[PDB]
């Protein structure tokens, strides 16, 4: 029942209730002739919603807000982007125009600026050193260290034991490294072990792309990263 590219037209978004007051959002983008899904998170914050990551671009993100509006019917007041790439900040300007307060670390804002990407308005302090965690409403934000990108954050919903790994965590189906241009391969496994150490109780692990699972996604990702590191 988890939505795949199958159930999702180009320019459309599906929501998936993972737990009470926690959903993933699923969108698709065409890239180099293939079609790849992407996940973000939606977390109920009393009578409002906290959004984790855009739906990979302005059109998808306007569909996401319409689909939230239609299916949950609570306002999105804040959004956090988990790193600087376009599947995470692309659509920020849409969210901003809808009155959503957009947030990212200074590290992510700096990198999004160097990249010419959209730049979330608000700064998330206290995440600059590996292993930093800060509370953000119904979630904890964690900086595990450099992995998929130097700035990548992970998100934990303590009430539902939902860990959103973002692009630092691969789905089981992904058996080779994806985009690693901005990755720190030497630190990625160490950063994953920081996630392991910090959230050993997590019950649902949502990767940046694809199928949810459990904490076996962290080891899976370690395996894939090391295999890549050892390419000859
Ligand atoms: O900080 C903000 O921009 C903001 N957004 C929605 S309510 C509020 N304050
Ligand atoms: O890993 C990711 O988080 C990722 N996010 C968007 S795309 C991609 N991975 S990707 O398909 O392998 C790629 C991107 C850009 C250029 C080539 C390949
Ligand atoms: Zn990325
Ligand atoms: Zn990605």
């Amino acid at each position: 029942e988890y939505p795949t590219v199958s159930e999702i037209p180009v320019g459309e978004v599906r929501l998936y209730q993972i737990a009470d007051g926690v959903w993933s959002h699923i969108a698709t983008q065409s890239f180099d002739g293939a079609v790849y899904p992407s996940n973000g998170l939606i977390v109920r914050d009393g009578d409002e919603l906290l959004l984790i990551d855009t739906a990979w671009g302005a059109k998808n993100t306007a569909a996401l807000l319409a689909e939230i509006e239609k299916q949950i019917g609570l306002p999105v007041t804040r959004a956090v982007s988990t790193h600087f790439h376009d599947d995470r900040v692309g659509g920020v300007d849409v969210l901003r125009a809808a009155g959503v307060a957009t947030y990212a670390s200074p590290s992510t804002r700096r990198l999004a600026e160097v990249e010419g990407n959209e730049i979330p308005t608000h700064s998330l302090e206290g995440l600059s050193s590996s292993g930093d965690a800060v509370r953000f409403g119904p979630v904890e934000l964690f900086y595990p260290g450099a992995a998929h990108s130097t700035d990548n954050l992970v998100v934990y919903v303590p009430s539902a034991s939902v860990l959103y790994g973002g692009c630092a965590i691969y789905e089981l189906s992904r058996t080779s490294a994806g985009n690693v241009a901005d990755a720190d391969l030497a630190e990625w496994p160490t950063s994953i072990e920081r996630i392991q150490q910090h959230y050993p109780e997590a019950q649902f692990v949502i990767p940046g792309h694809g199928l949810p699972g459990g904490l076996d996604l962290l080891k899976h990702t370690t395996n894939v990263v090391k295999a890549h590191t050892n390419r000859s």
